[PDB]
């Protein structure tokens, strides 16, 4: 689709078999989602954004579908306040800005 | 123009008689910029993201180009480590997400 940005780009997502919503979110380099169980291994890594630094959980090979289009990739967990899609998993939907 | 997002998708700017380079980023409501002077008395304003709030400074009626795009608007300014442009601008130049 063509999404416009009157409004946040927030879009439905599916990820550990769960409907949830998230940010596209251009400025972004990774995914991150809010705190929640998704089963595997996950290392300890930390990222920083406006606030500072967090801890979160990487998972490595995580399935996501976003708007119906399928990414497998790289998703952090941790204590963000919404979910967002990075460009890890934009460009593998075919996103792209247009102006 | 088209924007894809392998790479971060980093524009060219002017404002407040200077050349800058910043971030297209559809997951920010604002537009923030690292510090520099600009036209105005400023009001104070917080804004959050990954890692909680911070305290920046917020200029209304500020002149900025974008890819040849001019628009008029509110920028914020204060502590980012990079040059953000937010939806309030995006939206100005007619810029969408598509996929
Ligand atoms: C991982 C990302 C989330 C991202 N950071 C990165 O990509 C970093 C630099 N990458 C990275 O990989 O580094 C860590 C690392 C190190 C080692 C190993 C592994 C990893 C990020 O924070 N990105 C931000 C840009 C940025 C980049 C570098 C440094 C600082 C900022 C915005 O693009 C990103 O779009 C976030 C998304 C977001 C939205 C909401 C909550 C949390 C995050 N928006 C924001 O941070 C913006 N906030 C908003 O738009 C908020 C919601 N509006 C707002 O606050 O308005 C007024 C308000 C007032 C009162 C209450 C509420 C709101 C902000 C720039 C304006």
């Amino acid at each position: 689709p063509q999404i416009t940005l009157a409004k946040r780009p927030l879009v439905t997502i599916k990820i550990g078999g769960q409907l949830k919503e998230a940010l596209l979110d251009t400025g972004a380099d990774d995914t991150v989602l809010e705190e929640m169980n998704l089963p595997g291994r996950w290392k300890p890594k930390m990222i920083g954004g406006i606030g500072g630094f967090i801890k979160v959980r990487q998972y490595d090979q995580i399935l996501i579908e976003i708007c119906g289009h399928k990414a497998i990739g790289t998703v952090l967990v941790g204590p963000t306040p919404v979910n967002i899609i990075g460009r890890n998993l934009l460009t593998q939907i075919g996103c792209t800005l247009n102006f």
